[PDB]
Formats: structure tokens, sequence, C-alpha cells
DNA sequence: CGGCGTACG
DNA sequence: CGTA
DNA sequence: GCCG
């Protein structure tokens, strides 16, 4: 079992899902205590749980896997020899968790926002709704369409959206297209946000286009919230007889950027951060969205597809489906 | 022990 | 600070 | 919390 997960498929369901939720609990805890190192561990622990062929039953099954040390052995140990672990179960019931969870679901608040809130004795959401003045714009929409935020999207949903999506892009540009990417592109039947991914295969014709896309949108009267070359949104979306609040991420990229940019907004977080890791303290290379480049070079990587990108690194190939770490 | 994604709004 |  |  190789130690980054993207030198591993990791599919969208798997074998383990008990354990992996039970770590990816500490994992998130300890990024509400601000301790990311320990949310990186459990995530990645979590992460090669999903990875493994079949059901871990034994703990000596652990014994050689990447990330599994002390903790996070003892943590699968109490869930095969009880079906629950202690820990775990007091982080799940702790006012602490509980809030900070509610609070970083809010579109606008991360944790350092939530950890004030927590710290001034806010607790719920109606607590945050009777003190406005202590809210910012985004943080309201956020708020005021938590519940419907809250609901899954279907993938049925995505595709009636990108046709809206389309006929827009292609008033503000014609010829300019749009990609599905995110976890939609992962495979997953149901998601929190969708995201798609704009380019033209001009090189430089994608100059200005997102705010042209998002005129054209407003003017639909599709958007119910938004604030350039990336949008994090709000966006009405049909539903029987009515609509419903659904978070839609539009980015840009010139096409010669386009894997690049294909290959971050596909995701997951952890596969992006585990393979921006791997590239540069295992290949001397730093990569983002947009590029990929050699520091003692001073030159960038001119890929043509995805698959040039994992070739370039060193990697076997990765479909979207097998990046769900 | 140091390191833990790398950007953009 | 927030977003991915 | 774990790797190297
Ligand atoms: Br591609
Ligand atoms: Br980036
Ligand atoms: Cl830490
Ligand atoms: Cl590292
Ligand atoms: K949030």
């Amino acid at each position: 079992m190789p130690a980054y997960a993207c030198q591993r498929p990791t599919p969208l369901t798997h074998h383990n899902t008990g354990l992996s939720e039970a770590l990816e609990i500490l994992a998130e805890a300890a990024g509400f205590e601000g301790s990311e190192g320990r949310l990186l561990t459990f995530c990645r622990a979590a992460s090669v749980l999903k990875a493994l062929p079949s059901p871990v039953t034994t703990l000596s099954q652990l014994q050689g896997l990447p990330h599994f040390g002390e903790h996070s052995s003892r943590v699968v140990q109490e869930l095969l020899e009880h079906g629950v672990c202690e820990e775990v179960e007091r982080v799940r019931r702790s006012e602490r968790y509980q809030t900070m969870k509610l609070f970083t679901q809010i579109f606008g608040v991360g944790v350092k926002t939530a950890d004030r809130w927590y710290r001034e004795g806010l607790r719920t959401l109606d607590d945050l709704r009777e003190q406005p003045q202590k809210l910012t714009q985004q943080q309201k929409a956020g708020l005021q369409h938590h519940q419907d935020l809250s609901t899954p999207v279907l993938r049925s949903d995505v595709d009636a959206l990108q046709q809206v999506v389309e006929e827009a892009v292609g008033q503000a540009l014609p010829g300019a297209t749009v990609t599905l990417t995110g976890g939609f592109r992962r495979g997953k039947l149901q998601g929190h946000d969708v995201d798609f991914l704009i380019t033209h295969p001009k090189e430089g014709q994608e100059a200005g286009l997102l705010p042209r896309v998002m005129c054209r949108l407003q003017d639909q009267g599709l958007i119910l919230y938004h604030q350039f070359e990336r949008s994090f949104c709000i966006f009405r979306l049909p539903q029987p007889g009515s609509w419903k609040a659904v978070r839609v991420d539009l980015v840009v990229a010139p096409v010669s950027q386009f894997p690049f940019a294909l290959l971050g907004w596909t995701g997951s977080k952890l596969f992006q951060r585990e393979l921006r890791r791997f590239s540069r303290k295992e290949k001397g290379l730093w990569l983002n969205s947009h590029g990929l480049f050699d520091p003692e070079q001073k030159t960038f990587f001119q890929a043509a597809s995805e698959e040039d990108i994992f070739r370039h690194l060193g990697l076997e190939y990765l479909p979207p489906e097998q990046r769900n770490a």
C-alpha cells in the first residue's frame, strides 16, 4: 500500500465505510481545534481504508499500512471489538464539535469565525440570526439558504443546470465549453455542490469571460448570491412546482491550462493535497491548477491531458472515479 | 525533529 | 477573513 | 498523528 493517496485507486464506495467514517470524525475535530497535522493523518488513515480491497476484520491487517500508528489503530481496534469507539462518541456528543460543525456548514463561515462565535457563547443558527450585525453579506446568504444547502442535489439536477449554464456561456462567448468537475465527475450520484470548468478552444478568447457569464446568469434570474476566474455562487435550481438553492462553482481556464484545471477541480480535496505534496516532495515539481513548474529549469510542463500529467509525475493514471480519497 | 496544497475572491 |  |  503506497503512502500517498495519489498512488492508489480510491473508489467512491468501498469495504471499510464505518471505520473510515470514525476516523474522519476525529480528523474533523482536529481541524476544529486548529491541529492540521492530526487532521491530515486521520484523513490519510481513513483514505487508506477506502483503498483496501476488502473489509478489515482483525487488527493484524493494519500492520504495515501507512498512516496507522498507535492512535488510529486503537480506534479501529475498539470499533472491531465493541462496535463503537469511546473517543469518537465523546467527540460526536460534545457541544464544541456539534456547534463547530453546524457553524462551519454555513457558506462564508470557516473554523476561525466559528470558533470566535463559539467563544462568544453562540450555539445555534437562531443565535446568529438574532445578531445580524455580526454577519458579512456572504454569511447572511449562507445562513438564509442553509436549509436548502444542507440537502443534496442529484445528478439529474446537475445535468439540467449544466444546460442552463451552457446557454449563458454560449451567448457570452460562442464556442466556449462547459465541463462538469468536482464530486459528480468522480461518480457521485448525490452531492452538495456542483463545479463547472469553462474554456474556449482559441487560447486567449477566454479572457474576461467569467463576468460576462455571471451577468447573463444574473439576468436570467438564476443567481441567488454571488460576489475574475472563479465564482462561488448560490444558484436557483428548479424543483417540482418550486425551486431550491444550490451551491455552484464556476471556473474559467485558458485551454493551455485546461488539463491542470480539470485535474485540480475534479478533486477530491484530499486527493489534490496528496498529489501536490507528492509532486513537490517526491518529484521536486510544483503543481497547481494552472500548471506544473520545474524550479530548477524554471520551466512549465505543457500538458495536453490529465494522462500527460500523471505520466510526467511518474504515477499510474487514475480516472476521476478512482480519485475519491 | 520539520512538515503537513496552493492557489483565487 | 472567505472559497476550492 | 504520523512519516521520513
Ligand atoms: Br484533459
Ligand atoms: Br490552484
Ligand atoms: Cl497538529
Ligand atoms: Cl510531507
Ligand atoms: K463554510
